[PDB]
């Protein structure tokens, strides 16, 4: 059993709302038409219990509906016609932008549109107009990738591993979420010590460890569908391999950006008592998703 | 005077852009058209000339836009510094208010004052080159460089001096070098992809750059920030946080200059193979870096400002 190799050296938690949430965020889903196929087990609002467990329940609840709209919108690009389609991909993001930009939907957008849109009008109650723009590029960027991905799709390019991991960090919009760390938290950390090299190079580990976790668990589901982003698949690609010793190198990879993020969690240097108490909360943030990704996973039907 | 200039070497060459001249003949022309020429040397400021050695390859109208928005910072700056609106946090946040509005592509009113018309005419002018995901780029790092400056009012105000790693961290944006490094990117005509563009060892051989830059400056400028009694500056930080000579700290403050230039190197071939298409776009932007650590140096040893 290989998935017992997904260890940290660091304990998770989950917020006490979790089910109040997550019943909440299905609600969300029914209200604005994302529920279509089938549905009883999404649970996509205790994952955001887990990665912001601190966070009050208005905020998580965004958190919780936002992770909701990624899973929704996913499923779309890597089981549907439109991950093969980028003309229409372009005119979908065309309007996402547009809604994060602020713009009021219209009668001829589509239900995920709709949904972006409330999410992007909470949000404003919630987060300065500093944080909004941070957010919208981070998500901007995550367009950008599944734009990337539908290319590679469409025109049957597979990427090697430098470039895949590369593009994987926008590819699940983790820089987003890490952004709503900052609400959950309640923290303003400033400019100098949000965008310092250490916290990037933290944030960049954190990030690769999630989605190479995700990649190790959901490479027969996206290996059925013949989407080779992921870092087993792109790894046997590059190496010529087997399947066994493909999943073997992700999990060594894996392995080594835990060492990596623990060794670099103590290079922080020391701005001022108030900044560094808020940089650990921000950083703690950062485990606690990378625990909240694990833990979810390995008992989601999703990757079952 | 040659112990300076002998630590003060790169291992790569700059350029000079044919049309240098021309192009800082009508940034004055552009300056004194939109009043941001104060009555006081006016032919010895040569804001195109440093931009010329910035952006050497660039095409005349491109190298224009960067040499008209170097003219625009260092008119800014000198009122940050040299002037009491950055000893007033309330007229800054004001200001920056106008700015950001302009960015966003806001027209500008009667009310307004000369630099607000003179950006909105670069946002314009910007918006004729670059696309909708570069302008964005490029706010964000405009945006976080009118941060630092309020950052730095607010130190100045208060009367309070930071510690070497707030000052290296602050100093990243103070000098709105992130925004000069995108410009490289519409002077060498490439469109690099996210991934490549945001790649972690990009990004370490930026704040290199953007560090190497900065200090050569701080090393330059420290006098004349001395006499406004000013301590924005990692030489005069340094003799603070060790309380040592001044001779201690330039010396220290080179030392890392140095050991800076020595990682930028060593970053620079750290850099994987994504493909042919991507290293050769990536080839153009680090050279772009190297380029402008070049044209700094270059520049102000050359110019009159630092004298
Ligand atoms: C899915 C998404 C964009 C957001 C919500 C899921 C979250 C927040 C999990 C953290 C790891 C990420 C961002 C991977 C999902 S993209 P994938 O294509 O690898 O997803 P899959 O393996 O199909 O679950
Ligand atoms: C004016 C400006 C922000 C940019 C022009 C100079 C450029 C583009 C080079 C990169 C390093 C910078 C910007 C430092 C000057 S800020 P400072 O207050 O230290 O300025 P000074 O040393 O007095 O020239
Ligand atoms: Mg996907
Ligand atoms: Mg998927
Ligand atoms: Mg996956
Ligand atoms: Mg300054
Ligand atoms: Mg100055
Ligand atoms: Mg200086």
């Amino acid at each position: 059993d290989y998935r017992a190799r997904l260890v940290y050296p660091f304990s998770g938690a989950i917020s006490p709302h979790a089910d109040i949430v997550d019943q909440a965020t299905l609600a969300w889903a029914a209200m604005f038409g994302l529920l279509t196929d089938s549905s009883r087990r999404l649970q996509y609002g205790l994952l955001a219990a887990r990665a912001y467990p601190r966070a009050d329940r208005e905020m998580l609840q965004i958190a919780a509906d936002w992770i909701a709209w990624l899973f929704f919108m996913d499923d779309q690009c890597d089981e549907t016609g439109i991950g093969r389609d980028l003309q229409r991909m372009i005119a979908l993001h065309e309007r996402f932008l547009a809604i994060l930009d602020g713009a009021t939907p219209e009668a001829h957008d589509c239900a995920l549109t709709y949904a972006l849109a409330d999410l992007r009008r909470r949000l404003a109650l919630r987060a300065p107009d500093n944080w909004l723009r941070r957010f919208s590029e981070h998500v901007r960027l995550y367009f950008t990738a599944n734009r990337w991905e539908t290319v590679n799709r469409q025109r049957g390019a597979t990427p090697n591993v430098a470039t895949y991991c590369a593009a994987r960090l926008f590819s699940g919009a983790v820089y987003a979420c890490f952004d709503l760390i900052e609400l959950a938290e309640q923290i303003e950390l400033p400019f100098y010590a949000r965008h310092h090299s250490i916290v990037q190079q933290l944030e960049q580990a954190a990030n690769n460890i999630i989605c190479w976790c995700n990649d190790v668990l959901s490479y027969p589901k996206e290996m059925q569908h013949g989407d080779r982003h992921n870092l087993v698949l792109v790894i046997q690609g590059e190496h010529q391999c087997s399947l066994p010793e493909a999943i073997d190198r992700a999990l060594d990879l894996h392995a080594r950006e835990v060492a990596t993020f623990v060794r670099k969690r103590t290079c922080v240097p020391y701005f001022d008592a108030a900044v560094n108490t808020a940089l650990e909360k921000y950083v703690t943030g950062l485990q606690f998703w990378i625990c909240a990704n694990r833990d979810w996973s390995l008992t989601a039907t999703r990757y079952a």
